[PDB]
């Protein structure tokens, strides 16, 4: 059905004029305090802000805002916090975002540096013995072990409330190998990948929502739950082929803007939605 679909787009040439649609279509509400001077460096990119509406607050007494917002699907029952890579001065309000929020798994679907461009701060730490303590939000962050594999790394990370010395146990997933340019060939890593995430726990409701990034917060990042949201619904739904990829990206948008860059992104969001229900 989607396949159908699919292959009608394909053949039409269609995708710039579909994504254009969505464009015109998104929600449009107010950021106004993403906007305020006193974030201006908050903010990794002035084009990308958080709705007021959805935006993820810090708790410690001081400003309360980051880059970051909550994504409640309610139908296919499962949340997200999608958020900017971290800038050097954010770090601690993202640690400091994932222990409040109660988030098991960090999802970050780029490299530090790519094309020779930074993308990320380095927000965790790369060896055992060099710790990261973040003195503003009073968190100490430790690499325990960690799993390289070719196309992801998988990191176990222990995050300590330096205030009340409780500790928990982060996974870190990152997916390492998106192209310099456009999107993946082929689906299958980034299924494997977004696979792996859920066979983990970290997306269970029992925890807190799972944490994603990209640089901006809403390309990769976007394709990712939005892949994950679109195989959910159709698992459950009585009817799966009712399953419309473009409503279901509209509701996401109305919770963050931007979510998929562009028409190539929404085209290998179809790739992966069809590869994955397969599975
Ligand atoms: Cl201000
Ligand atoms: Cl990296
Ligand atoms: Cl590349
Ligand atoms: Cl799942
Ligand atoms: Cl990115
Ligand atoms: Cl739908
Ligand atoms: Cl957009």
């Amino acid at each position: 059905e989607m396949e159908k679909e699919f292959e009608q787009i394909d053949k039409s040439g269609s995708w710039a004029a579909i994504y254009q649609d969505i464009r015109h279509e998104a929600s449009d509400f107010p950021c106004r305090v993403a906007k305020l001077p006193k974030n201006k460096n908050r903010n990794r990119y002035r084009d990308v802000s958080p709705f007021d509406h959805s935006r993820i607050k810090l708790h410690q007494e001081d400003n309360d805002y980051i880059n970051a917002s909550l994504i409640k699907m309610e139908e296919a029952q499962r949340s997200y916090i999608l958020t900017q890579g971290p800038l050097p001065n954010t770090c601690g309000h993202f640690w400091e975002m994932v222990w409040e929020q109660k988030s098991r798994g960090v999802v970050m679907l780029n490299r530090v540096m790519e094309k020779g461009s930074l993308k990320c701060a380095q927000y965790w730490p790369q060896k055992e013995e060099k710790e990261m303590i973040f003195e503003d939000t009073n968190l100490k962050l430790t690499l325990i072990s960690e799993d390289i594999k070719s196309y992801y790394t998988v990191r176990q990370l222990e995050l300590e409330n330096l205030t009340t010395q409780e500790t928990r146990e982060i996974l870190h997933f990152h997916y390492t190998t998106w192209p310099d340019f456009g999107v993946p060939e082929s689906p299958a890593s980034f299924l494997n990948f977004l696979f792996k995430v859920r066979e983990s726990g970290s997306l269970s409701p029992e925890h807190g929502p799972v944490v994603v990034h990209c640089s901006a917060g809403i390309g990769r990042s976007g394709t990712f739950c939005l892949a994950d949201t679109c195989l959910l619904l159709m698992d459950k739904r009585k009817d799966p082929s009712s399953v419309d990829i473009k409503k279901v990206l509209l509701e996401m948008r109305k919770f963050r803007m931007g979510l998929i860059q562009t028409a190539d992104q929404l085209r290998f969001s179809y790739l992966a939605v069809i590869e994955g229900a397969k599975f």
